[PDB]
């Protein structure tokens, strides 16, 4: 054994000792108990980044204590490999997205490996090859066939200088983000998903998922957004009718989550699309102009309620169905078409947004609700106007008295009769637009024919291929420029017909890849029915916050897809859910002869000030923050490994913060981690230089010392600490402290004698098994000096729970006859004849 530590002359031998074991290839062998251990794959990007170090790392910890203690462990590995990163590094490089992605991954797959993850790498699966997207392909048509994907005209950003669609987050005050050009909003075919066919079963299957953070279940809740209401007809005026036609000249129909309050509606307020506002548009300029601002916003959904809420009085009035009231019709722009009717009642009193809004165009405000003695401020919002539990209605005639529920079911009972309302059940929820106008992604297996139709490519026809022969000019969508793609034969009827050019949204690869990595090679379907039985569904997955939303409702709905279909039988994808935290660090930047800011890369700064690594001029030390290109503080992961090894670059990453706080990048921290690999290196090199290997200390434990019984409680109680962050509490770096105090203690502790040795070697070979998950290259390594046994049979350290019971402190006492350490415990109920008795001298 070398007296030095060093990672480059032991990392290698200790990865090919793994591969040469075929340690992390598991088969579905009904012997060993399964464990599913899954981090999110990677965009193959070019490089790794740190969060992809800090992710994977994360999901090796577990897979190797899992596995450690005895689990048939997946955890497999591949690529994310379709979008539009490939699309724009093709256009600025002359080079054909396929081949930029296959050398991105294979160099990545080069640095994982080196990183010393214990991947099932005969499981990899690249989401561009054919051989995977066939299968979406496939599920794909068999949805499209049932209706549960359809065809319909839907409303997309064009931008006509960039000759392509963008997304409400890729557009800036109407204009294109890259071009600067206003975008046309445009009506096109598109195909969806009918998610919100499964809306309720997405929304109360959340509740079998214990295992997961409370805070993405109800981000879940929020988004399906179910409401139970009332659809609620207010009859238009007489003197308000022209213009309408049909249901419209009748009513002005609108759904409300609070009819109890309906005896305070002051407005109701309609879409810009809604017939009101155009009947009423039709000869007043400033409708008009608020129409047309309305329909030219891009606000994405994340932004929708910060938006400021803005409105036009239509001069046209309806009835309230329970009182007679006539109120004033608004149109407004927060009604959006096709969410509902398009309008809504509005009771300032008790929805904080009517508030707000009435408090701007001074509409009025009735109170109908109480909520104790509680005064009621029209001029100021008090937080239980809008509380619905404790309420009691007020102003409202026949229903004072009544609490919500109850006053629910009477309005219903009255719109009933009248035939004025009845009780309805809505859903935020929209259908999931799955088509997009990009050529590096996964063609729709269409045919559109004139005389069939749009017609699903057959089974034995599939894939329908990607050519990867490709190079994107910016001019619009490759495809439809490629005749020699699209010009095909319709395969119902013979007859000429067209390819669909668009592809698929790239969240369709990320639903179900999980299942894939189960039977990676099965060409008879998504996942062979035997795998699917075996591995079931991922015990553990981990993963960035923000995807908290999109993708793991899409993979939940997924599944209940291919579970209807009879491929996999589970309702639920993740049973265990683990969110890490960003990694951000320190900006640095020289100011601009125009005025604004130049951001500076770490490495090419000194600290003290700061200056230039190569030159000497200063940098401004500025704010930390997620490393990103924007800021050019990303540091590369490439470099930690080259100056440190990878169980550095591990360690510093699982000790610096919890999994999920926020990882600050830190020299001096990384510094720390390598000592502290010397110092594990250097206590093993010691206790093996003088003596040599001994038999771990194991048994009764009476007539050790008090100095060595203490070792071993200490032993002891940090193997059930380190277990029970590794498995319960995933608070990695708790356990890295643990085996800190335990070498401390170990440190100050003689373990010279013979015992002495044997405890010793107890102790080191618990501390190499509890950080092998964490460092494996160094702990194999040292456990290959301390014993000969395979490090994996040996398996996780046991608690022994004889060395946690400390010794008895027993004697008897007596006051006259009659029945400093032992005087002193026994005054708390002066001879003391050692050990056995205590004499109080009364
Ligand atoms: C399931 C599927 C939908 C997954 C999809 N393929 C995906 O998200 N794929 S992915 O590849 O994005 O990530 C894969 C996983 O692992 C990395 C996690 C990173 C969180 C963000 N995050 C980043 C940082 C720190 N950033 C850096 O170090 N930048 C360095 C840099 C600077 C300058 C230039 C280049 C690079 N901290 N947290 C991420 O959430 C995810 O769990
Ligand atoms: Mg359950
Ligand atoms: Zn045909």
């Amino acid at each position: 054994m070398q007296e030095h530590y060093q990672p480059a002359a032991i990392e290698p031998a200790a990865q090919k000792k793994w591969d040469d074991a075929r340690i992390s290839n598991v088969s579905e062998d009904a012997s060993k108990p399964k464990y599913y251990c899954l981090s999110m794959f990677p965009y193959p990007s070019g490089k790794l980044h740190m969060g992809h170090v800090r992710n994977y790392t994360i999901g090796d910890v577990l897979s190797r204590f899992k596995l450690l203690n005895g689990f048939n462990v997946m955890q497999p590995m591949g690529w994310d490999a379709f979008g539009m990163p490939a699309e724009n590094a093709a256009m600025k490089n002359n080079v054909a997205p396929a081949a930029w992605t296959y050398d991105n991954i294979e160099y990545m797959k080069t640095q994982l490996k080196s990183l010393g993850f214990a991947v099932d790498w005969e499981r990899e699966v690249a989401t561009c090859k054919p051989e995977y997207y066939r299968w979406e392909q496939w599920l794909f048509t068999k949805l499209f066939e049932k209706g549960i994907v359809y065809r319909k005209n839907g409303t997309v950003n064009w931008d006509p200088v960039d000759q392509t669609v963008l997304a409400n987050e890729q557009v800036i005050d109407g204009r294109g983000w890259r071009s600067g050009a206003l975008i046309e909003k445009r009506e096109i075919p598109m195909y969806y998903f009918k998610i919100t066919d499964y809306a309720e079963e997405l929304l109360n299957d959340l509740d079998k998922l214990e295992h997961w953070p409370e805070q993405v279940k109800t981000m879940q809740r929020n988004w399906i957004g179910k409401s139970r209401g009332m659809t609620v007809r207010f009859a238009v005026s007489d003197d308000s009718k022209q213009g309408l036609e049909g249901d419209y000249a009748k009513f002005l129909q609108v759904y409300t989550t609070r009819p109890d309050t309906l005896m305070g509606a002051t407005y109701v307020a309609v879409a810009a699309e809604h017939p009101l506002a155009t009947a009423a548009a039709a000869d007043k300029p400033e409708l008009q102009a608020f129409i047309a601002e309305c329909k030219a916003g891009s606000v994405a959904e994340a932004d929708m309620a910060t938006m400021e809420k803005k409105g036009v009085p239509t001069g046209r009035y309806v009835v309230n169905p329970l009182n007679g009231d006539k109120l004033e019709v608004w149109i407004a722009n927060y009604v959006l078409w096709g969410y509902g009717d398009g309008a809504v009642m509005a009771v300032p009193a008790h929805d904080e947004r009517d508030f707000e809004f009435a408090a701007k165009y001074n509409l009025p405000k009735k109170q109908v609700i109480a909520v104790g003695d509680n005064a009621f401020d029209a001029n100021r919002w008090q937080e239980w106007y809008g509380d619905k539990e404790n309420g009691v209605l007020v102003n409202s005639g026949d229903l004072d008295g009544l609490d919500f529920q109850t006053a629910f079911d009477a309005v219903a009972a009255k719109l009933q009769s009248q035939g004025a309302g009845e009780p309805k059940t809505q859903y935020r929820l929209r259908d999931w637009g799955i088509s997009r106008q990009r050529y590096w992604g996964c063609p729709i297996p269409i045919v559109h024919c004139e005389k069939c139709g749009n017609v699903p490519v057959p089974a034995d026809q599939l894939p329908v291929v990607l050519p990867e022969n490709v190079v994107p000019d910016g001019m619009g969508s490759p495809l439809a420029k490629m005749p020699e793609f699209y010009e095909t034969s319709c395969p119902c009827c013979g007859g000429a017909a067209k390819r669909e050019t668009d592809t698929m949204d790239t969240f369709i690869e990320s639903s179900w890849y999980f299942f894939r990595y189960m039977s990676p090679k099965f060409s008879d379907g998504m996942v062979s029915a035997e795998s699917a039985k075996y591995w079931g569904a991922v015990d553990q997955y981990i993963g960035g916050i923000e995807h908290a939303i999109l993708h793991l409702l899409y993979a939940r709905f997924f599944t209940k897809l291919m579970r209807d279909e009879g491929l996999v039988n589970v309702d639920e994808p993740f049973e265990r859910l683990l969110t890490q935290g960003m990694v951000v660090c320190e900006t640095y930047y020289r100011e601009n002869d125009k005025g604004g800011k130049d951001w500076i890369n770490p490495a090419d700064v000194e600290l003290t000030s700061a200056v230039l690594k190569a030159d000497g001029l200063p940098v401004v030390i500025s704010g930390t923050e997620k490393m990103s290109k924007s800021k050019n503080n990303g540091v590369d992961p490439q470099e930690l490994i080259n100056a440190y090894g990878a169980d550095t670059a591990r360690l510093f990453m699982m000790f610096a913060a919890p999994p999920e706080q926020s990882l600050e990048w830190s020299d001096s921290g990384v510094e720390g981690a390598h000592r502290f690999l010397r110092r594990l290196w250097r206590t093993v090199y010691e206790y093996l230089k003088q003596g040599g290997a001994v038999k771990a200390f194991a048994g009764n434990q009476d007539g050790l010392s008090k100095e060595l019984k203490d070792l071993r409680h200490k032993l002891h109680s940090t193997t059930a600490k380190v277990s029970d962050d590794y498995g319960r509490r995933q608070q990695f770096n708790t356990a890295i402290a643990a085996v800190m105090e335990l070498l401390n203690q170990y440190d100050k502790t003689d373990t010279g004698s013979e015992q002495g040795r044997a405890v010793a070697q107890e102790v080191l070979e618990a501390a190499v098994r509890l950080l092998w998950p964490i460092v494996p290259h160094i702990c194999e390594t040292l456990w290959s000096e301390l014993n000969g046994a395979k490090l994996w049979e040996a398996g996780w350290p046991t608690v022994d729970e004889a060395a946690l019971v400390k010794s008895e402190i027993e004697v008897m006492v007596q006051v006259n006859g009659k029945l400093a350490d032992l005087e002193a415990a026994a005054l708390a109920n002066i001879i003391v004849v050692p050990g056995r008795l205590v004499n109080i001298v009364v």
